[PDB]
């Protein structure tokens, strides 16, 4: 039983259309602004949810208006069934778009294309002092217009964490931290309750990309946190690259290497996507995967 039934009103302005989404934390509706006639995107929260999200999301999709790959917020609110947040409305999301394709693999020019675009939204959302923490292909959506359709958009910032504080600074980590984000994308270092920094959201990209590439992750079937932390740990990650433009050695080494207190090289890793393209003869201005 949805949280919002169709054509319920949201403050005198959402009409809820269709459920589009949801599973963690609540759901997500296709909703018509009778305000401004435009089909936007409505995410809610049941009120009586022991964690609530939607206030964090709401403080990191504001602190984000300006950047690019990011949905317009549109406004939110809470009563005492529900909270909720109404933002620009897009696409399709990666995950669906990679499992439409023939195989369960993009080509890679998709891959690197969205790697660059992917890469950006990391390094936006880490410049406004914000950890994702759960990067993965369903938080990424294309956009669904003639002028969007070719941008790639970050959705979900309700597991974001601060890792900067009010005087500019970073924080110190705390000496453990509970599980944050996806199983399958999940770094070993999060897998390990340790606080996760701006490279755990490097490392989410890492795995999404040779998902594309190559269809698969070595641990797909396991759904057991310890068991795929286990498996994580004992992979040599170098046989994630047999498949693989070979620059990704330099992009695996980087991630590896970072820890919580050391800011990413993010140029490095889009000069790694960057090489990858020039190398193939792969034009930026090529079209999708889906498209075709
Ligand atoms: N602005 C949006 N436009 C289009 N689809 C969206 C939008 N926000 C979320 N979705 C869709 O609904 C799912 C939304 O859930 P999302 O906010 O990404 O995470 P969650 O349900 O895990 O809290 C996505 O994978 C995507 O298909």
């Amino acid at each position: 039983a949805d949280i919002l039934p169709a054509n319920y009103v949201v403050k005198d302005r959402w009409k809820v259309l269709k459920k589009i989404g949801g599973g963690g934390f609540g759901e997500i509706y296709e909703a018509m602004d009778l305000l401004t006639r435009e089909n936007v995107a409505l995410k809610v929260e049941s009120a009586q949810q022991p964690k609530q999200v939607l206030k964090m999301e709401v403080a990191v999709l504001k602190k984000l208006q300006g950047k690019d790959h990011v949905c317009r917020f549109i406004g939110c609110g809470r009563n005492e069934k529900f909270n909720y947040v109404v933002m620009q409305l897009q696409g399709r999301n990666l995950a669906d778009l990679r499992r439409s394709q023939p195989r369960g693999t993009f080509t890679l020019s998709t891959t690197l294309r969205l790697g660059k675009q992917i890469l950006e939204s990391i390094e936006a959302i880490h410049s406004v002092g914000f950890l994702h923490r759960d990067i993965k292909p369903s938080n990424f959506a294309m956009g669904r217009l003639p002028s969007t359709y070719r941008k790639c958009y970050m959705l979900d910032f309700g597991l974001a964490r601060q890792y900067t504080n009010t005087t500019g600074d970073v924080r110190p980590p705390r000496n453990v931290a509970g599980f944050r984000g996806t199983v399958r994308y999940a770094s070993v270092n999060a897998h390990k309750n340790r606080e996760m920094g701006r490279h755990d959201d490097l490392w989410s990209l890492f795995y999404m990309l040779v998902e594309f590439a190559v269809g698969q992750l070595p641990w797909r079937k396991i759904k057991d946190k310890e068991q795929v932390g286990m498996i994580k740990e004992k992979y040599e990650h170098r046989m994630l690259l047999k498949h693989m433009p070979s620059e990704f050695h330099l992009f695996l080494d980087h991630i590896a290497s970072l820890d919580y207190f050391t800011k990413p090289d993010y140029q490095l890793i889009m000069s790694v996507f960057e090489n990858s393209m020039k190398e193939r003869g792969i034009a930026e201005n090529e079209a999708f995967d889906w498209e075709k």
